[PDB]
């Protein structure tokens, strides 16, 4: 990788949520292995991000590699219309067995935003089949569910700048962000806003959608499990469907296999992604109940009306199967728990830094919330120079390392976080 | 795959656009090679579908396989936020170079539906940045652009059953399906389109269409003059033109991009399917410097999109290998030869009672029938003839890999001709 490569990139390749006219530097990566990224210049970095939550087994995992390669020898891809195959059957068997019992129908898809679009269409069609007029969704502020239009319609109107689409996006219902903390106690006052919205609109709501326990892209917030317990019952009483978006939280990140387990509730529709494939390639899954799946098929349409070109991709299903096989060992329960204790201990000192507003930790997620926004170009350069890959965002400096990270590797991460927030050098 | 494996699939796995209650037979595929699918019981089938148009180089292609395994050795995936890599860079150089000049900025994403959503968002943000109140899209009837909410809002309201979402989908503008065939041009065809453009030109963010071929909405093949006329109309009104070539891209209609038939360049280009040689999902939406900068110079400060797996190294490497195969140029004659054989071998369907029309363009052969095909029965019959062909609605069509052999293509067409004789397989 030459500097002409980097110039081409800067001038012709869009990157996620980043200006094409006022660019910040990007770092060229050549390879990766275990918990390290390897830059083109040979510099090796400890990954604190898991490539956005997904690489829970790290990079170049032998089990993942061998499974992907074996699938390539049989067939990387074949269409899923009128056809089925072992990787898909194998993955759906595991998905069904590992999630709440009522969740037993699987619709595989390409991306997380699409899995959400799928969950929403399922809710709309479900009610359209029962002859009811339910077309609205009830969600929480600070929620994020994807960038496609449907998903955008249930994201925080602020964070996602809904003023850009005012008039195009449908107007859904936004209860206040849950206030009670996962580190703290329950407050019954938290529920007034949500309760108010439900009473006023209980009749037009097709479903409730939320991220269980951790609201990610919307502030890395961690709220009280009592919330899910409540929402599940309200939904049960009103006959409304519950959509849980575990695209970020699925597969052990929060300390439990699925974050819904923190409340011991099961949703009607469950969306998975990211760690599903061990972060090797995009794949998503939306699981639902027999009740939902059958109802839709008996309506006008005759079928749930969705079907992406690469649905069921054998290659990605094989990787996902290998990723779940690793998790079947159970070794993750202990890795995540130990990561939890080290993040609590080693980030605790940050609370005393001037620039810091809050330190919070759950499973393999450690968050340092600051008072002012980070200077991206500057803080990123600093992290790289310490030999770590940490990608902060706004006022959040956070870690979500692979579950196989070594204590020494984790310590490099937390020490770099602690040092970054010691002064205002890297702020504004 | 045991019988219990198949039982599980049927009861627990949702398949595309198909019922969970009256589910219809699926066939268990164990592997694939060349232009053939291989079932669990060893039966071999000539693929007439290219896995929904994507596998233009067939299956288990050594050049595609090697590029994939090699990229796996380096890293199948790494995030694209603040990071870049070679597969993405190399793929982007090819896309920019192979497309019309103005298209020089690439937004990679995961799937076709998403690529269309990206194109729509680019248009909305573009106009938001120029302070213009423009939120309508102008599209054609019989068009199909995907399954996500934004994409649905520009699909044919009848074919896509818009009544189901009536009230959720934004109301867009739908000009008449283009009548002139790919055939003689009739100026009267433009009346609909013009009537919508005049009354709404002040409102319209972009015109979106599939060039030359409207696939899923009916395999319709229209006259290139439309593209010429729409491009000029868009230039005049300062409206953006979005060309969805997710199905037409990479050689399918006889040219690299269907837009060439009219020698036109859109403002935004959507690509997918054949992009990776049908090995795994990936998409790209290309646009101009004007669009890309305007957006970044607006209030949001950047284009507001960024999926987790954006720029996936593995997919990018596969796509690089797919584009390299095309670089050899061989597809040019492969497709022309297929076109010839399809025209010749499907011509006899014009004597069959069940047939309404036979039309062909590049590696697309269509036998539109007089009545609703019975997909399950016909599917079984095709499997028994040793071929894979998936009908729908009133179309029995073929879109084979570019490398299909003459005797293999002969099977598909013979089966098609045999199928339509006979009332058996219909309604
Ligand atoms: C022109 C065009 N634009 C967008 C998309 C969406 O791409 P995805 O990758 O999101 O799907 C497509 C996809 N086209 C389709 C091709 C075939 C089928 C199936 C039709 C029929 N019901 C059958 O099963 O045989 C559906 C969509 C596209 O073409
Ligand atoms: C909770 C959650 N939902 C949905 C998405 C959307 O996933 P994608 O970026 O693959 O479309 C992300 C990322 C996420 O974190
Ligand atoms: N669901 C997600 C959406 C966006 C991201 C990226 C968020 C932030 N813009 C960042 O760059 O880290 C991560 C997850
Ligand atoms: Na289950
Ligand atoms: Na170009």
């Amino acid at each position: 990788m030459t500097t002409d490569d980097l110039a081409f990139d800067q001038r012709h390749i869009l990157h996620p949520y980043t200006s094409m006219t006022s660019p910040l530097p990007v770092y060229p990566v050549v390879s990766a292995e275990g918990c390290e990224l390897i830059l083109s210049d040979g510099r090796r970095l400890v990954d604190g991000m898991s490539s956005w939550w997904a690489a829970i087994h790290g990079y170049n995992h032998p089990q993942l590699n061998a499974a992907m390669k074996s699938q390539i020898d049989a067939m990387s891809h074949v269409m899923f219309g009128g056809i089925t195959h072992a990787p898909a059957i194998e993955l759906c068997r595991k998905l069904v067995a590992m999630t709440p019992q009522p969740l037993e129908c699987v619709f595989l898809a390409d991306s997380g935003s699409v899995a959400v679009e799928v969950a929403m269409k399922m809710a709309l069609q479900y009610w359209q089949a029962k002859g009811e007029a339910r077309q609205r969704f009830l969600t929480f502020r600070n929620g994020y569910h994807g960038d496609t239009f449907g998903a955008m319609s249930v994201c925080d109107p602020d964070n996602s700048m809904h003023s850009l689409w005012k008039g195009y996006l449908p107007e859904n219902l936004f209860a206040p962000a849950p206030q009670s903390r996962m580190d703290g106690e329950w407050d019954e006052r938290d529920m007034v806003g949500f309760a108010r919205l439900m009473a006023a609109h209980r009749h037009e709501i097709a479903a409730v959608i939320i991220e269980p326990i951790v609201q990610g892209a919307g502030g890395m917030r961690m709220y009280h499990p009592e919330w899910l317990k409540r929402i599940r019952k309200i939904c049960d009483r009103e006959g409304i469907l519950l959509i849980a978006d575990e695209i970020a939280t699925g597969f052990g990140r929060t300390g439990k296999l699925f974050a819904c387990e923190h409340a011991e509730i099961a949703p009607d529709i469950l969306c998975l992604g990211k760690a599903l494939t061990g972060g090797t390639m995009t794949l998503s899954a939306t699981l639902t109940t027999r009740e939902v799946a059958e109802t839709i098929s008996n309506g006008e349409a005759g079928c749930f009306m969705h079907g992406p070109t690469f649905m069921g991709n054998p290659l990605a299903c094989a990787a996902a199967n290998a990723s779940l096989a690793i998790l079947e060992s159970g070794d993750w329960q202990q890795q995540v728990a130990d990561i939890e204790v080290q993040l609590r201990e080693q980030l605790a000192p940050a609370r005393d830094a001037e620039m810091v507003a809050d330190v919070r930790v759950l499973g393999a997620i450690g968050v340092v919330e600051t008072t002012h926004p980070v200077n991206m170009a500057a803080l990123q350069k600093f992290f790289v120079e310490q030999g770590v890959w940490i990608r902060p965002f706004g006022k959040l400096i956070y870690l979500m390392p692979p579950y196989i990270i070594l204590p020494q590797q984790l310590q490099r991460l937390t020490a770099a976080v602690n040092r970054a927030v010691q002064d205002e050098t890297f702020f504004c």
